[PDB]
């Protein structure tokens, strides 16, 4: 049954369920003061009646109330209207879950620490049973996982785990050899991950020692390897080589395609060829949900050469960046956790409701590279992303639960021993909890979901292709950059006949300057995107088919030295729906006129 | 005029300004609401008026309903009741400023990322203020600052701030060696910090390329130094070093005194002890408020003993860590931000009402140390912790601004460069901002809010020395274990003839069972209170003096290993004023009594 109206979950793009916001908020509010009345009962009032009813009192709430409003002046002047249905597209912001607002407000009234159960028996319980939903919407058997303060520091955690696994073997070597006898200097930096801890388990009384020997004494972090990633990776990755220790000077890039996912081939070039110089790979990451261009990255084709790899004695460790897409994976998930087949999937959409329109909306690249995320040993999932979930709400899942033996210091009691930061709200497991509970992670919830903004997105790629704008006696058209692989689609202005790849980039860069924050009050905003800039130095040849394919020469691509793309990674759940979409359309079509009309007058 | 009702920013311990909470909640709200509908209003709300009576919306929202009202029954079982104005004397947690707590949920209507301006340009300026706010609580004059998401993240951003510092010279050698010509090996990995930026600013066209051959290249992670925190730290110290890469095996406790703050004599011996040996200092961490004693390290007598080893040639970088105490600073400072005179403290402290009794509360001791928290590099500041805001909220405090680029990557535009961390709510800089513009960081407001949780943790002091029990034919006693430095006041109970140490520590630790969540549902607690082990291997014979003061002899102290003690951060701030505790004191007897005539029957 799909039958869970989405647009009961959500406040709403003209608060038209902020009654039922309302009500269910004070209503929690009014069931958390009734505990703390019932808690001792037999306890006075501290504030007496008279002093609620003094001067004392009015001139200190008249000033909260002077603090509130001068917040509240700011807030409604400079904040960014994402909620509307059709006009905001660019950054991954839309609304957020009713439920979660609600659970994090009434979770907050207890403020409980999760660093510790006895101060969130309650909220930790909940991060502990948000940590399975995590690992089993990665199909995952022994998994586990938790909720990290964002995306960057989950995927840090992740370098964290392979950083440490990569020193585990020589650290045996010198703690209990008896565990490694016989292996090579270099087949103990090419060990199976899962080998690792089925040694490291089978030490029971010397995990302790042999830990002591780790990365974590502060060495063998040059021997451990390089760390593979994406050329176009996220900052976390340049910053969390940094901090682990490895160094950002131990980090190659490996190129992407022209669809700007990883070239496998190039991949395959460079570990074999560090292995021939006997530099073992710390690990690769694999993207499922690009920042800038929505693209999914094949995982199906990173453990594929790792396995056969593995046949020449070369291993690597797998961490899937799923910051963004990493809730996506529910819509190829059944109501049994079972991963749908790619021939029932437009089948099976359309009866639960993913999907308003039976065609293909997603790749088998797509599906298969996902479906092998469950291979890898680690994935970076934020539910400040597509959960969904209010900001600050990250996530990091591990394929194994034993694996957290190896960053562990000393339910998951002090669940802060096993992760990498202290002290966490248990409000924000409320929050998670409560997305999860109710939008179930499979078809028949957050499938939905994702669904609406993935066909919302699509509906704005075939609403741009076919965009052509008379601007004086000029003719300015609309280009995507790619076929969206999830929901980022993006796209490009350029004058028919002017073959200046920099003026083009100009074009583009004051189109974001009238659509965003920079140029006028935002509350005036008819149409708000983001920008950004594909250079030669990080992203290599790979926006040269597509600045080909404008009539641009790979002279004056050379020249220039980046495209100036515009992104959007549509996260509207209002957009599913051909005939709602094409009422926002003429809407963006008008606001990007007038915005045209502006820059060439 | 020290006329602010403290009672007022509170919903209190049995909600007596639950109205106010809810009134200005809803106002809120409703501003949130219209705001939204204002945006674009020639837009039709797309949820129809049908569609929100119709059945797949009653479902989905009574399956909302459903969902909540299980989270409230896990909430109002399990959730600890610190409301309480004198029953919970334990860990770090009491109730959250209403201010913060209208604004957080304000503010998450919105969701905005702090990581970049273009998605919070509102919640950003208000954490640059935060930042700047923070760095004038510590007398910083040219300092900055920012939230973090906990206090553990905020010591690690330190470390990679020293981290990243002292390999800053060596690099200037290899990339521009004219900046440090004529400076031996030795004295580069003693520079002054200053002096490192002075150079570091000086090479205006090479900064980028110095910084690339800092610790941030992976190398020079062993050559750094050592570094030495007190014997009392908290383990975000050790788990710092595994992550930054220095290793937990390159760091150094230096022993505690007997009030359990370093000893300056022992962390003078080590220091000149390690430049016998070449060995450089990374530098040295001062606790301003411990985990489980509530010690203030003497950040006087540690910069003083830096300024006397500057002239031998040994410089250290001082972090002060002040999760716990950052705030208390405030109680130091006069409406001018100017630092009060000690002469004058009593005599200001009773004209701005900051404290009840014109006694001596602070000693020049930690009046001094607070001071010289001005003279270190940065400061470790949690909201989360007597900020008064609720989690997940950390901070980061550093002496001079431009040593925000010795970590930078690419208002602060991106204020994600000059973090460690990532994304970030907005919703926590609001909070954080309205508690600091209701409560100023001085006498007039956050002054009194410190004062009353002193004032209340040493009418606890006195009331726990004077108690006596006669449980049967049986007569416990309780003990302090130290004078509080500041709010946390630690007790152990005994049997008055039991010369058994262990014994003594399974009468806490079974007292400490029926004062938790162990024993008994929560909600029938008439006491709450932590446990904390003192043991040889990481305090030494620190506890030598008090459990030698018990009757204890060094042979029992050397068996046992530990002494269990149990903790009471009091950070009730209704409990400054003798008649209300000496309302809740019978109580917390009465309780103490039936749980120890049920350990014992
Ligand atoms: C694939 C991938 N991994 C990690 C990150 C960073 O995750 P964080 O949660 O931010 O730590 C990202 C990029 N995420 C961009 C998040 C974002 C959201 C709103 C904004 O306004 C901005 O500027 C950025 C990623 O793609
Ligand atoms: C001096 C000092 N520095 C850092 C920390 C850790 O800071 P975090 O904000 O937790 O990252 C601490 C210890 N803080 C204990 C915090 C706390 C609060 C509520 C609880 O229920 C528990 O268990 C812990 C510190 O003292
Ligand atoms: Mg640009
Ligand atoms: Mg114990």
């Amino acid at each position: 049954k799909g039958e869970m109206n989405l647009n009961a979950l959500f406040i709403g793009d003209k608060a038209e369920n902020g009654q039922l916001y309302k009500d269910l908020l004070i209503d929690l509010v009014d069931e958390h003061l009734g505990w703390r009345q019932n808690y001792m009962p037999q306890d006075m009032p501290v504030i007496s009646s008279q002093e609620r009813t003094s001067k004392s009192y009015e001139k200190t709430v008249n000033h909260m109330k002077d603090v509130l409003n001068e917040i509240s002046s700011r807030m409604r002047t400079h904040s960014v209207p994402w909620h509307t249905a059709g006009r905001y597209w660019g950054h991954m912001n839309s609304e957020t879950l009713m439920p979660s607002l609600l659970a994090y407000n009434f979770a907050m009234l207890w403020n409980g620490n999760n660093v510790a159960y006895e101060s969130s028996p309650a909220t930790s319980q909940m991060e502990e049973e948000v940590g399975h939903e995590f690992a089993h919407l990665m199909s995952y058997k022994n998994g586990w996982g938790h909720i990290v303060a964002d995306g960057s520091l989950a995927n840090l955690e992740g370098l964290w785990y392979a950083r440490n696994i990569k020193s585990l073997p020589f650290a045996m070597k010198e703690v209990k050899p008896e565990l490694v006898a016989g292996k090579s200097d270099w087949e103990l930096l090419n060990m199976p991950t899962k080998e690792i801890m089925d040694l490291l388990e089978s030490a029971e009384d010397e995990i302790d020692e042999i830990k002591a020997h780790s990365a974590r004494s502060g060495k063998h972090l040059q021997a451990i390897g390089k760390w593979l990633v994406p050329q176009t990776k996220h900052y976390s990755w340049l910053k969390a080589a940094d901090i682990i220790g490895i160094g950002l000077d131990q980090v190659i890039p490996v190129p992407v395609d022209h669809n700007y996912r990883m070239d496998i081939n190039e991949l395959e070039k460079i570990v074999r060829g560090l292995a021939e110089e006997q530099i073992p790979v710390l690990g690769v990451v694999g993207v499922v949900g690009s920042t800038e261009e929505g693209a999914v990255d094949s995982i199906d084709k990173i453990i594929a050469l790792r396995d056969e790899l593995m046949k020449d004695g070369i291993y690597y460790y797998v961490h899937v960046d799923a910051a963004y897409g990493g809730y996506g994976r529910a819509i190829f998930l059944d109501e049994d956790n079972n991963f749908i087949p790619y021939e029932d999937l437009q089948d099976v959409h359309e009866e639960y409701g993913v999907f308003k329109e039976k065609k293909e909306h997603i790749s088998r690249e797509v599906y298969d590279a996902y479906k092998a995320i469950e291979l890898a040993e680690s994935v970076t999932i934020d539910p400040h992303a597509m959960g969904y979930i209010p900001y600050s709400a990250g996530g990091i899942v591990i394929q194994d639960i034993r694996m957290r033996d190896v960053i562990s210091y000393f339910i998951p009691a002090l669940l802060g021993a096993y992760i990498l930061e202290g002290s966490k709200a248990g409000a924000t497991a409320a929050s998670v909890w409560a997305a999860h509970h109710v939008l179930p992670l499979n078809v028949a919830g957050y499938g939905k979901l994702i669904g609406a903004s993935i066909e919302g997105s699509h509906h704005f790629y075939n609403f741009l292709n076919d965009l052509t704008f008379k601007v004086g006696d000029k003719e300015i058209e609309v280009h995507t950059l790619t076929h969206p692989d999830f929901n980022m689609v993006d796209y490009v202005f350029k004058e028919k006949g002017n073959d200046d790849l920099v003026a083009m980039n100009k074009l583009n860069h004051d189109v974001y300057d009238y659509a965003s924050y920079v140029k006028g009050n935002i509350y005036n905003n008819e149409f708000i995107t983001s920008h950004t800039d594909f250079a030669i130095p990080d992203y290599g040849n790979s926006p040269l088919k597509f600045v080909n394919s404008l009539g641009f020469s790979d002279e004056e691509w050379n020249r220039a030295g980046k495209v100036t793309v515009l992104r959007a990674a549509v996260m509207t759940p209002y957009m599913n729906d051909k005939e709602e979409f094409d009422v926002y359309a003429p809407k963006i079509q008008a606001a990007l006129q007038e915005k045209l009309e502006q820059i060439y007058d």
